[PDB]
């Protein structure tokens, strides 16, 4: 019944622009509504990735693996999934075990693959692929893992136990001001749930 | 180590602003970076998200999504019940409320989350995840009433939690549609648990 009628260009920065996107509502009347997009998306299947890295190690609980960093949007800290925007022509797996690498210093082995999720569809047209990653702790690659920090990239590595995930988010967020994502709290609210 | 000097407006609509971020690198080094944020934010967060488990004795455990058009992603998305906190609403009020209006469905808080990130690296935006049982066998939620305000248009639709990720992978095979992240998130983590 919906479809886009026209998308106006409001304002565009070097990274992100906004539009008054004019549509047709299921009642046959005309409205708008001020979207959001980023200006780097070319042919990729989606804007971006997030990784689910889990790290498998003998006589280990299963651990999450998760970054920290500032996000200026923010003003403040925040507690991630590993991600990164998929670079022209790179596979979303490439683009994943890549962030992986970068941010962590992990190297993992692909698992799974969404299909394009959306990020915040009420405001913006962003979108990822999550893909799911094990890492194997006990490969000698995976003992000393460094991150190589792109230009401008500071993140901290932060492995939470799978078992437990919630509760040590939460215990993080009691000790200091950081805001956990939304997709590793709705993750670890699943673990409990399920 | 890392916080935000100044913030440049870009460009302000009713509902949406683009700013220019200067912030300070952990090197020293002046950055800028290009934010959303939303003008309707006075609240915990800008919104709510409601995961709704719908209980039914003799039934699969169910949770309830909706599916609408978003402007921003010109198609159909299928998301967790959710809207903006009113001024003056508590997380778990604006939950209890949405719930009702999307789905017609008359809950009960579970938990709330802290204010959790949608999109760090693009905006500002945050919202209260919030738990809510819902008695399917009660008489309220029998013939479940959904409230539409004004050019809202939702479709139900509610999926057995134990099969969650195989039958959104379905959805999205067969209907053109695109999933959530935070669902998606969810129905990984339910699928990827003990
Ligand atoms: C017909 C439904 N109306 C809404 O819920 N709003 C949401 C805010 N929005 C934006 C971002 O431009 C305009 C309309
Ligand atoms: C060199 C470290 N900084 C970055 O990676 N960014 C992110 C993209 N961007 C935006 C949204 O404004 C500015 C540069
Ligand atoms: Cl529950
Ligand atoms: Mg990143
Ligand atoms: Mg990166
Ligand atoms: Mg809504
Ligand atoms: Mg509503």
């Amino acid at each position: 019944k919906q479809y886009i009628i026209s998308e106006e260009l409001i304002s565009e920065g070097k990274w992100v622009k906004l539009e008054k996107t004019t549509y047709m509502d299921p009642t046959g009347k005309t409205r708008t509504w001020e979207s959001v997009k980023r200006t780097t998306r070319k042919e990729q299947t989606a804007d971006g990735v997030a990784v689910i890295p889990v790290l498998q190690r003998t006589l280990h609980y299963e651990c999450i693996v998760l970054v920290k960093q500032f996000r200026p949007p923010m003003g403040g800290y925040c507690i991630e999934f590993p991600a990164g925007l998929i670079d022209d022509g790179e596979t979303p797996e490439a683009a994943a075990l890549r962030e992986l690498e970068e941010e962590t210093g992990y190297k993992g082995d692909i698992a799974e693959c969404s299909p394009a999720v959306c990020m915040d569809p009420g405001l913006s047209n962003c979108t990822i692929h999550i893909v799911t990653v094990t890492i194997n702790g006990d490969d000698a690659e995976n003992a000393r893992p460094k991150p190589k920090p792109g230009d401008g990239e500071f993140v901290e590595v932060i492995s939470l136990p799978k078992n437990d995930l919630l509760q040590r988010l939460d215990a993080l967020v009691a000790e200091e001001h950081l805001t956990v994502d939304a997709r590793v709290y709705s993750y670890a609210l699943a673990l409990k749930h399920a």
